């Protein structure tokens, strides 16, 4: 009968859908916004608080405050609000039906998870639940069991090295480095040529400037002389009330900090280094296996050209007698639901739910000894 | 109608096969291993523990554990699993109907044997059994029916010397340095160069860089002489992962400490003395003929150059006015299964079986009334 | 006239001094800092490097680097100007006159010595010089003659069994689990909490937690259980900014890695495992004496319980027919050094200096024939 319900709980967009299919239903950004004006005006259906599509179609008026920030949950209050919103007025089902499951990144505060399980079971009161690593969701969806992955959302950056289906907590490195610090670069480094962008409001239209016009440079020296002598790197865009902007080498040196994070410095190793190290924590005889299957999700791996630039810099570090292939699949983007999806229609699984009976007995610390 | 099952189940490998051919069927380590992770996979076919070539293979996960130390067996319950294997997996054979021949280190704990014979007959309810020595069967395959042989494996190095169709019960030496000494010295001075390897996964590693890179020296001062200036001994060897480690004057250093075990720290003589200490302590009338006879099995004794060190050395002890010759037969990694298929194969031999009947009126200590 | 100059250079820290003392003079970590940032500012004496005390005192600009890891020298540029430093600007004496006396771990990469032998008679000219190892050192100090050393610094952790007078070269045991990778693992485990620490000024803060907060428990099980009901348990730490941080069952998980080593994931005996398999590594004659006497020294082995949980877990081991004695000296941080003092105080070791003369004629070489 029921099957699951699936969503997605990234920092950046909440991606959502019911279990089994190929694609999720619901895709929004995962902003809540209030008024900061006025409001004299009368009537006009007022709210108190646009949450998801609505907030950033208006964003001119309020003031957009992500709940979530750097995978930690930090304003739970409006936590609640946003997955009431995508229960009610998305899916248009009754959540104390369906099961649900849920994504979190690795090395995160232990208490986030009691509190998702205690406000999954009391506010919601639904079925049963179970909590997921997103970097074997998108290895589940690969549809692959050995490789190593390399997440990259919007707040977290995370690889999980897995063998044949057994996994190692020993080498899951973890740096802070994603798209948010990418767009406060992009944001800086605009002041530049000569335009500013300071609201909670424009930095959606910076954010939108790298999706849409930004690439990774295989070579940067050779690109940062080309651009010496521009002519035919520069382009435009056009902002929302009419103005247009030409960016230059702006285009490849903003997604160039996951290769060089001094940029913003700070002292880190690279997305092409973690890898390596991450690797190199495991022992001997599983590297070869390792390194013909590097799996890259998240969205912040969607830049053009970012798979070569991966291929030739840590063909630089193995040794020169062996391979390395990196598979990025074109859908990469919804990886984690789909493997989710995946993992809830599975008949072996229906066991590894929390019944709701059982937690009224142990209480919210069931998660850790159940669900890990 | 059925002629036989032979397996000799030394320390080191599990060789296995039926009597009457030339060569053996199944040839795997003796290996079981358990994996050490969570398993965070969901099905893909678990075992709670690998055994044989299946685990050779995986040894990133494992801890593996040799069930016999020292030819003594001390893990029955992983030995039975092995046997099992071997059995079925490995021969497709039904153990209820065929005979099995068994073969044993001298000198060995009474329990052992009592235990071996009532687990065959009770697990696997075979209908005959019988328990020999490797060293007299070497010497059968060989073909000869006077001499003194020196079986070297994994666990136990021992003397039988034989006359003509009479053993000497009183002058059968047993030194329990053998190869895998040999494996834990290589670890150990590899450190020297600045290789160090630690678990039991990088232990066949080491193993197997023993196994293509050794050889006996005749002289081992003028070798280290020559590789003070070494130019034409150091060789290349590639890691699983990729790594090229060189190893110069440790090629010839590891196979000498069976001629001065003073290396590995023990006082006692080598192998080019104890069997000369054997052959002294028979009478002195078949000393001329037993010097003639020397049959070297058992895998250890693969090296390069063994046997001519061997003959320089044996000879440098015996009076100057007598000859030596050391048979080294080509094939001797599998010789005491060879003699194990000829000596099941004859057909005086079908008397001297155990019959369930008989042990059940006797009980599982018939074993040393009839076997030996 | 001159005596000896006593630098004990370990893994963590340089304690070094002059012959004779029952204390060194000089104690101050072994790091070299380099500047990363703008360098704006004119003047104020910018140095290219600091080295020692003064890049611990500005670690908020610099990136932090041991020369030294695992006992293994990596960084030789590096490790001579940290030996001028040592040299010049803190103990303000001539190395050309005094004779120095250098200590290194045991089964070491056979270039060290070489290249310390090389810098020591080449860059700084001294006229004599000698190799110690830590773990017979530290029982010279003691003041006995007989007894198994468990010497567990920042980098090593060793294992020497002595007799009277008389090394046991065959059970020198050695794993490498030692303070830094508990640090790491502090560092690791306390982002279940909400603290994360990347940078490597971050990493001293770490450690100073680690050293001033943490503890041995004795029965693993029984603090957790009342762990879970935390009353008295937790303790507050305040960081240099001003934040305070609460840890509770995270005082005694990071130094229980010494007895358990599984937690890092990798396979290994825990220290109380590899001293009785030393043990048992002896003849069976001296096995009443070792037991006996059991000295730590060490910076790791001052852990406030440790010798208890030492005790009741050896006595579990051992044949309960004879007893176990632990030897943890007040002031065992220091024993190694005072050991050295005492050795090249000592008129009889006066002729074992490697002379200069001596070493112009054999070359670098020198050290393994005469040191050890
Ligand atoms: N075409 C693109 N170019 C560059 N970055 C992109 C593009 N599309 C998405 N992103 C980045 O991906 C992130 C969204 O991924 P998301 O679905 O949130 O993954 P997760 O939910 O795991 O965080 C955003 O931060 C955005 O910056
Ligand atoms: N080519 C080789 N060079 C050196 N040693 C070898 C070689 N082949 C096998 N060995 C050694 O021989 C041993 C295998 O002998 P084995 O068949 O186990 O004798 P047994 O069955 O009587 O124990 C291994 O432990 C290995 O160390
Ligand atoms: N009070 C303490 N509690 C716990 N650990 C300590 C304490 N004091 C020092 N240490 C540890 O001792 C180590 C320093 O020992 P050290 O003098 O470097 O030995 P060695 O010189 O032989 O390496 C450091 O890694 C530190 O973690
Ligand atoms: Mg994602
Ligand atoms: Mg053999
Ligand atoms: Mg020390």
């Amino acid at each position: 009968e029921t099957t699951a319900l699936v969503c997605d709980n990234g920092s950046g967009l909440v991606k959502a859908g019911f279990a089994g299919d190929d694609a999720p239903r619901a895709v929004f950004p995962s902003i809540v916004g209030r008024p900061r004006h006025q409001g004299v005006m009368v009537g006009m259906g007022q709210k108190d608080s646009y949450v998801g599509d609505e907030a950033q179609s208006k964003r001119g008026i309020l003031t957009l405050k992500y709940p979530i920030e750097h995978g930690i949950i930090t304003n739970w209050d409006d936590m609640e609000k946003i997955w009431h919103h995508t229960f009610y007025n998305e899916l248009r089902v009754a959540p104390e039906e369906h099961p649900t499951l849920l994504t979190e990144a690795p090395l995160n505060p232990k208490a986030n998870r009691e509190k998702m399980t205690q406000i999954m079971f009391e506010t919601f009161n639904v079925p049963a639940m179970y909590v997921a690593i997103q970097a074997v969701l998108s290895l589940y969806a690969s549809g692959r069991t050995t490789g190593i992955v390399l997440d990259s959302g919007d707040g977290v950056t995370h690889n999980v090295p897995i063998y044949e289906g057994y996994a190692l907590p020993h080498a899951i490195m973890r740096l802070d480095l994603a798209g948010r610090d990418l767009t406060d670069y992009l944001m800086k480094i605009l002041t530049e040529r000569g335009y500013s962008f300071v609201t909670t409001a424009e930095r959606e239209i910076v954010r939108d400037i790298k999706e849409k016009l930004c690439y990774v440079a295989l070579d940067f020296e050779n690109e940062m002389a080309t651009a010496a002598s521009s002519s035919s790197l520069e382009k435009s865009y056009e902002l929302p009330d009419g103005q247009v902007i030409t960016i230059g080498n702006e285009r490849f040196r903003c997604p160039e900090t996951l290769f060089q994070p001094s940029f913003i410095g700070m002292e880190s190793a690279g997305i092409h280094e973690t890898t390596y190290n991450s690797i190199m924590k495991c022992d001997i005889d599983i590297r070869k296996d390792l390194y013909a299957n590097n799996v890259l999700s998240g969205g912040t791996t969607m830049y053009p050209g970012i798979a070569d630039r991966m291929q030739k810099e840590i063909t630089a570090l193995a040794p020169s007698t062996m391979k390395i292939k990196i598979i990025p699949p074109p859908e990469r983007k919804y990886s984690v639901w789909i493997g989710g999806s995946i993992l809830a229609s599975l008949s072996t699984f229906q066991q590894m739910w929390i019944s709701k009976q059982e937690y009224d007995e142990a209480g919210p610390s069931i998660v850790h000894r159940k669900c890990f």
